[PDB]
């Protein structure tokens, strides 16, 4: 692939029907940027594109790969971030997905301090959703949190950075991603679909408290001595006791005893139709 990337025609979109725009994101996973993708038949759609930064090495570009080949095996639903196409031919690995304009749920819920109580229990399914497909799929996201949900334009939740090929490390929103992960995964490193499911309390979280912070200004070490002891987040102002009880549920020390996303779908289905 250093010389030449497989051929896939059922994906490929030649580069004279794309135009390449403003960023929307860089990082260590190269950059993402918004484009113009025309006819994926002479329509114009926004995309985001992701791509290899030029100091990227052979291992990058075979991490990028891989997470489009991860994306085309996951197939398609409405609340996760879909693959459009790709450039793979002749020139740099461009990989074409959905794009969202209303930036991370996060920044969604800061800026809206309007939001509904059922617009919130919304949101929540909505991401329920999209990990119930994901784990159907057998893809156990890892990172889960409202970071990495983007809105649309029509206020639809998308998961994204699921198909992706340090507990110091700090977002660019300087916070600890180890305050998302599972005691399991944490302490024992056991990812799965139910580690998951406890990232997901933790968004829940996030959405109940209009896109707060969790445990503020409390570093690794100290974080570490509150999983051990037991500790949980404090219920959130406006959330009811049941919402409340599913934090609670998602943060079930034992993982078995975790709701399934298949069980968080079901009652939160039920909690919005109520709201
Ligand atoms: N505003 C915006 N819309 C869409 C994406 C991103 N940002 C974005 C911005 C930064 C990083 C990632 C992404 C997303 C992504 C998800 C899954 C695979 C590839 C790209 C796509």
């Amino acid at each position: 692939s250093e010389y030449e990337l497989p051929e896939d025609p059922r994906w490929e979109l030649p580069r004279d029907r794309l135009v390449l725009g403003k960023p929307l994101g860089e990082g260590a996973f190269g950059q993402v940027v918004l484009a113009e993708a025309i006819g994926l038949p002479n329509r114009v759609t926004k995309v985001a594109v992701k791509m290899l930064k030029s100091d990227a090495t052979e291992k990058d570009l075979s991490d990028l790969i891989s997470e489009m080949e991860m994306m085309k095996m996951i197939g398609k639903h409405k609340n996760i971030i879909n693959l459009l196409g790709a450039c793979t031919q002749d020139g740099p690995l461009y990989v074409i997905v959905e794009y969202a304009s209303k930036g991370n749920l996060r920044e969604y819920l800061q800026a809206r301090r309007q939001l509904s109580s059922k617009d919130l229990v919304s949101c929540a399914y909505q991401v329920a959703r999209g990990m119930e497909y994901l784990a159907s799929k057998k893809c156990i996201h890892r990172d889960l949190a409202a970071r990495n949900v983007l809105v649309t334009e029509d206020n639809v939740m998308k998961i994204a950075d699921f198909g992706l090929a340090d507990y110091y490390k700090k977002t660019t929103n300087g916070r600890l991603p180890v305050k998302w992960m599972a005691p399991e995964a944490l302490f024992d490193r056991i990812y799965t679909h139910q580690s998951d499911v406890w990232s997901f309390g933790v968004l829940l979280w996030e959405i109940f408290t209009l896109g707060g912070s969790p445990y503020p200004g409390v570093p690794v070490e100290e974080l570490f001595k509150l999983l051990k002891e037991g500790h949980r987040m404090d219920k959130p102002s406006n959330c009811t006791n049941e919402l409340y009880m599913m934090m609670r549920d998602c943060w079930h020390a034992v993982p078995s005893q975790r709701p399934t996303f298949k069980q968080l779908v079901e009652d939160l289905d039920r909690i919005v139709a109520l709201t």
